[PDB]
């Protein structure tokens, strides 16, 4: 196949979707076929749709969901309130792999954070990344609490053996303050920042938001992710 | 000896301190004998004394400290800010070792997370917790993203068999609305919810937090902590 990468959190709201779509576009911009996936998506009530934001940011049009729930709530909750099942494991290890063939870049967006239960009982994204043999890129910001929270996070990655491709900060403040340096500065230092979008990336249109992806990843590592 | 219970959180701004009084108040009420540990205090410059909450809120008088950094940052940050390095390990353990004796409940207030640095090099609660065979007390709140950083943080204590004492909600929202009601639910089970302070108990009087902390907690878990 190709590279399968989840594309995770150290919580809800730090950047995922935004970060997928510039992975993305950075990648189409290298010539690699992308395909976007989303197992879980809640708040539909709402109109939330990260795929169809991915496909407006980035451009993909290989998109893949498969459940959906109104509330915007944790999977399992909003399940619940609209009397309806979480998918079983097996079934989100085959919408992934449906998708993946060589020289394809496959991201596969959570929901939440990483320990988020996507599936019963109390399968999540670590373990489909486990059951795939994918990678994890972990999403940060870079305010008060970010260490604690992607030390766990890759704690627990590894925990599984799941390797970790780096983090990327969703959000970063122009001009940052002495917190957001020094998180920056040590979040480098426990891994590898592949990124850091400028804050308000997700207004950026498609040809704005196109420049700021390619010039956000280092164009060289984009093109190792997929022989 | 008697028992040392570390009093961490999922993260910053979750309830630590308040919970720490309220365990402290319940304790006390119970007739336990009560000392607070906080290795690292930082945000002095505007007046943060976290020792000081808990002696005026529960009337705790054995408050044991270290080191306090200006700045409100991590202790690490605030440490390099003021150009100076945070406590030693052996200090830490130390102070907690010499703080414990039969009877006695010491809680041991860390800073922000689980993993937050407190002392040198890279030192965290976690790693103080087994030096001193602590179980762990974990403050969560009742917000969106709040199972994830409790799953998080208690595989992060099984990982080095550090006990887990149970969950508190720092602070419990009046009405509680939908995400808040499910969270609640769903933390119970991960784990015991001990206790979940109504929103606003950081600023009780101290006869008003009293009676809050003996009606939060329940009585019988209180009085088989010692
Ligand atoms: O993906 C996000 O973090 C943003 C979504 C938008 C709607 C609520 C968030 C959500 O899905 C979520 C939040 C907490 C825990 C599990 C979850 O699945
Ligand atoms: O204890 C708290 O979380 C509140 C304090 C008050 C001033 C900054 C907070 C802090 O200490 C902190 C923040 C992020 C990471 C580690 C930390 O220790």
């Amino acid at each position: 196949g190709g590279t399968i990468l989840v594309v995770t959190g150290t919580g809800t709201g730090v950047g995922k979707t935004v970060v997928c779509a510039a992975l993305a576009s950075a990648a189409r911009q290298a010539g690699i076929d992308v395909a976007v996936c989303k197992p879980v998506q809640t708040g539909t009530a709402r109109g939330d749709d990260d795929l169809a934001e991915v496909g407006r940011l980035a451009g993909v049009t290989q998109l893949a969901g498969l459940a959906r729930y109104p509330q915007p709530m944790a999977p399992a909750a909003a399940a619940e309130h609209a009397g309806m099942a979480l998918p079983a494991r097996d079934q989100i290890v085959r919408l992934i792999a449906d998708l993946d063939r060589p020289g394809r870049l496959t991201l596969v967006e959570g929901a939440g954070g990483l320990l988020v239960e996507l599936a019963e009982p109390g399968v999540t994204l670590r373990d489909v990344a486990v059951d795939v043999a994918a990678a994890a890129l972990v999403v940060v910001t870079a305010d008060l609490g970010t260490l604690n929270h992607t030390k766990l996070t890759l704690e627990a990655l590894a925990a599984q053996q799941v390797s970790c491709a780096g983090l990327v900060i969703g959000s970063w403040p122009d001009p940052p303050g002495l917190v957001a340096a020094s998180n920056r500065s040590a979040l480098a230092r426990i891994a590898m920042v592949r990124a850091a979008l400028p804050a308000g990336a997700a207004s950026l249109d498609a040809g704005d938001f196109a420049a700021m992806s390619a010039a956000a990843f280092d164009r060289n590592w984009v093109a190792g992710l997929v022989g």
